[PDB]
């Protein structure tokens, strides 16, 4: 129950830091790693899931792409 869906954790991380500038890419994994136990493989999956979410358009794109990789949550 502490590890339901990667997207849910990503959403939770972004919701936790619903900053105007958006949530940094590092912040998404940092929040998840800090609040949820993750492994190296999981980190890779998180990055893939974040990318997929952006790909599906679920996650909004924010500036600093590649630098910070800020992402916004489309409510």
């Amino acid at each position: 129950g502490d590890h339901p869906k990667y997207s849910d954790m990503i959403v939770a991380a972004i919701q936790a830091e619903k900053n105007r500038a958006g949530s940094s890419r590092q912040s998404i994994q940092k929040y998840i790693k800090s609040h949820y136990k993750v492994g190296e493989n999981a980190d890779s999956q998180i990055k893939l899931s974040i990318k997929r979410l952006v790909t599906t358009g679920v996650l909004k794109q924010t500036k600093g792409v590649g630098a910070s990789g800020s992402f916004r949550l489309a409510k």
